[PDB]
């Protein structure tokens, strides 16, 4: 790994290397310029129980929008973002050699994800280890776990970092400050993660 921009981890469904995809769907179409995903992922990405991972957001009843959208756009990020090289790490297992880690989430992005899954229920603080995927798909281990959201991810940062295993580490940088990576961005006025992978190869550049 002497190159870590303009790259793609190497993950169950992602492509190759990074190129255009105008055929993206509505969240994940910020990434059509230049992506890492395909039109299927994409769209799969949109989708309860997706062909992806059969992943259920509706393991303690029905998941608000206003949060699954958060789970989504994190979605099209992990499985479209071509600047995520300076976070790559060899893992080795039976979905997925590659992935990322300790990615530096904006602020922002963290304490607005947070919020807007208040009023959502969970089971439990790690969503990649410990369901039960009997059914086709995970279910609550222990069926009378379900609580507030809040309640298994007290602060932003607990359930930013934790919640996919330590994918991501918040920073205290906010949004604009090209320090830290956004999972929402308009790109009508450019995707910012481009200048924040450069500035973090450089960091850790040489020696
Ligand atoms: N930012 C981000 N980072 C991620 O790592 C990430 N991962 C997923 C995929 N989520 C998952 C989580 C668990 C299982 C799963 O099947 N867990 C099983 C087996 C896990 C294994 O064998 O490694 C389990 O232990 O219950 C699948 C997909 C989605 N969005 C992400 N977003
Ligand atoms: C994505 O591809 C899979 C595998 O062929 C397919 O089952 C799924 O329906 C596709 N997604 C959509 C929305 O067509
Ligand atoms: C998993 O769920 C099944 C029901 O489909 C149940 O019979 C089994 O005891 C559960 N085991 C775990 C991991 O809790
Ligand atoms: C947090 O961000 C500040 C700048 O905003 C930086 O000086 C510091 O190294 C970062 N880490 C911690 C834990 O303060």
């Amino acid at each position: 790994r002497t190159e870590l921009l303009n790259v793609c981890m190497n993950a169950k469904h992602h492509k190759e290397k990074p190129g255009p995809e105008d055929k993206l769907h509505e969240q994940c179409r910020p990434w059509r310029k230049n992506a890492c995903c395909s039109t299927n992922t994409s769209q799969e990405a949109h989708k309860d129980v997706s062909y992806l991972y059969r992943f259920n957001w509706n393991h303690c009843g029905e998941m608000a929008p206003a949060c699954k959208r958060h789970f989504i756009q994190d979605t099209c990020l992990y499985e479209c973002s071509p600047n995520l090289g300076p976070w790559i790490q060899q893992v080795d297992q039976s979905w997925r050699k590659e992935r990322v880690l300790n990615v530096p989430l904006c602020k922002e992005d963290c304490e607005q994800w947070w919020e807007d899954c208040r009023t959502s229920y969970t089971c439990k603080s790690n969503w990649h280890k410990g369901w039960n995927w009997t059914s086709g798909f995970n279910k609550c281990a222990v069926g009378a776990a379900c609580q507030p959201f809040h309640f298994y991810f007290p602060t932003p940062t607990v359930l930013c970092n934790e919640i996919w295993t330590h994918s991501y580490k918040v920073s205290n940088y906010s949004r604009g400050s090209g320090r830290c990576i956004q999972m929402w961005f308009d790109p009508a006025q450019g995707n910012p993660n481009e200048e924040v992978a450069r500035f973090y190869a450089a960091a850790m550049s040489g020696t």
